[PDB]
This record gives C-alpha cells, structure tokens and sequence, in this order.
C-alpha cells in the first residue's frame, strides 16, 4: 500500500542550498533564545513564548489560529492554548510539523526543558522563516497540499500519568477536528481518491518533534504506516553526508541519526487521540532520549550546536522535498 502522494526526489542544487547555513546562524539562535525560559501552564513566561509564536507566524502572512480552552487538572480546571498556522488555509491537504510549547513543571527546581521542546519550538518557527519565499511561491500553486504547524500546550503531565493526567492540547485538538465535519467538495484539490469526513483527515502525515538538541540522537521509524516518509529523513541525511555539508567532530566522520532499521515497536501511547482517528505519524524523538531527559541539566549549555544545525538541514531538505518546493 503506496503512500498516497507521489515523490519527487530534492533536487541537487536545492540539497546543496538546503545543507550550507550561511548566517541563519544568527536568526536560529535569537528564535531559540526566546525559549530558553520556564514554560509552566499558565505562567505569564508561557503566555508570552504563544505571543512571540503567534507574531513570528503573522509576520510570515501564515493564517494563526489560538485554540485556548479550559481542562481539568489534579491542580484544578487550568487555561490552555495551542497555536495552530497553516501557510495556506483552502489547501485540502496539510504537511503537519508539530511540538510542545509548555515546559514540565519539575518538583526539583526550575526547568527550562532545552531539549524538551524549546528546540523543536525554535526548529518550528526558523524552518518557516528560512523557507519561506519557496513557501510563498509553493502556496499559489493551487495544488492542494500546504505545510501547517501545531505547537501544542499542556503535554507535559502534572503526576504518575492516570490517563486521565495529560496531553491536554493534543487530546483537545484531535476531538476538535475529528468533530468539525468536512468533505472533498468544500475544498482545494483534494487528492483523486481521498476521503474527507473532518478536519483531522485533512492532517497528511504529522511529523512530531521531540527531545531534540542533545549530541547524537538516534531515531528509528516508530510506525509501519509511515515508513516511506520516514525513508526521505533517511535518504536525505544519506545525500547532506555524502555531499560533505554535516558538522562533524573530524574529518571523514558520518552522522546516522536516522536508522535505517526495520521499524521499532515502542509504545506508542501519548499520540493516540491521534491514532485513534488514524492520523498516520512520524515521531521524531531520539532513542533512547537524551541523558538530560527532564533532569534540572536540560538547559542552554547543554545543547549541542553542531547537531542541531545538522538536523536543521535535515528538515529544511525534507520539507523541501514533500513539498516540492
Ligand atoms: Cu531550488
Ligand atoms: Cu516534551
Ligand atoms: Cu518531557
Ligand atoms: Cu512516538
């Protein structure tokens, strides 16, 4: 069972373009200082990273939608918003790249959860801002596919996870869609044999990014489902190597972040408002995580610069391709 959107391979020049950052440098990392803050659930820290969110998106002319909505804590009822901008709006089809906004709220001290998600966060708004002329061109193709981008609020569990305890925006969201009926015919170019009911089926593939940031992660394809999207993360990071455009320690070194490996089976139990309603899913999530995994070391200093500009690369090329850009 072929995935249902046809590949086209990135051009050489674009690989070439996509893999050397020319500051970029400097973009990236004012984003990213702008996350580097306690995210706790409701704090007014938090609610300023949703403002510098909301902002960076409608300076980009991205349609930015606050979905903001009250859940029932262990802390009692606490107000939540995710951000959802989609580049274009009437495309039937979206490409989603989601994260976390919110940081842990850690019995120890404070967290500034670097890794966990700042850095996705900041990978979010940088890969916008850096595309966004072939994004700006790509939207009035008319072709039915656009790129949409959720952060998420209020993932980060309060306790020992009773079901009933966490994931606050993507359950919310996930209902939210998978409510809000639709059909081929009030939209732009559906794909020939899709079949649309609700909004949620208008999500193509969500490519969830998680822990990123640490030296050296290893990810492998978490869902049979998406193994051929997944196989691009691959090929590319193959092609930026090959090409010599990594940020190695030394000379003739390769990064192998993606596995090539016959997918995993991990429990796959936090995405799941998703899967129930057969959202099809890449995780991109190192395993094992990083050893700062939600210890009070999960800060700035931390953060391994030359993996992230490598996995920048990474996914500025795999939006590129899906996209056709
Ligand atoms: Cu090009
Ligand atoms: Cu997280
Ligand atoms: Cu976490
Ligand atoms: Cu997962």
């Amino acid at each position: 069972l072929k995935w249902p959107r046809d590949l086209r391979p990135l051009a050489h020049h674009d690989l070439l373009y996509m893999g050397q950052i020319s500051e970029d440098r400097g973009d990236f990392n004012a984003t990213l200082r702008n996350f580097l803050v306690p995210r706790v659930v409701g704090s007014q820290k938090h609610r300023e990273v949703r403002e510098f969110i909301v902002r960076s998106l409608k300076d980009l002319d991205w349609d930015v939608e606050e979905d903001c909505f009250d859940g029932q804590t262990p802390h009692g009822i606490k107000p939540f918003c995710n951000v959802i901008a989609t580049l274009n709006p009437s495309a039937c089809h979206r490409l989603v790249l989601a994260c976390h906004y919110d940081s842990l709220l850690h019995k120890e001290g404070t967290f500034i959860g670097a890794t966990d998600s700042a850095v996705p966060c900041a990978q979010l708004l940088y890969l916008a801002r850096s595309l966004n002329g072939k994004l700006q061109n790509q939207k009035t193709r008319g072709d039915g596919l656009t790129l949409q981008l959720v952060f998420f609020d209020g993932e980060e569990a309060f306790e020992r996870w009773s079901s009933h305890d966490s994931l606050y925006g993507s359950r919310h969201l996930a209902q939210k869609w998978h409510e809000d009926r639709t059909s081929a015919e009030r939209l732009e170019s559906c794909l020939e044999r899709s079949e649309i009911a609700n909004q949620i089926d208008r999500m193509e593939v969500m490519v969830l990014l998680d822990l990123l940031g640490a030296e050296n992660p290893r990810f492998y394809s978490y869902f049979g489902e998406t193994q051929p999207v997944y196989r691009r993360l691959v090929n590319i990071e193959s092609r930026l190597n090959d090409a010599g455009l990594m940020e190695l320690p030394r000379r003739r070194r390769r990064t192998n972040y993606f596995s090539n490996s016959s997918t995993v089976g991990f429990i796959e139990d936090d995405h799941i408002p998703f899967l129930k309603r057969s959202v099809p899913i890449v995780h991109i999530i190192p395993s094992p995580f990083p050893d700062v995994w939600h210890t009070l070391d999960d800060n700035e200093q931390n953060l391994h610069h030359p993996t992230i500009s490598n996995l920048n690369k990474i996914f500025k090329a795999f939006v590129s391709e899906y996209l056709q850009l």
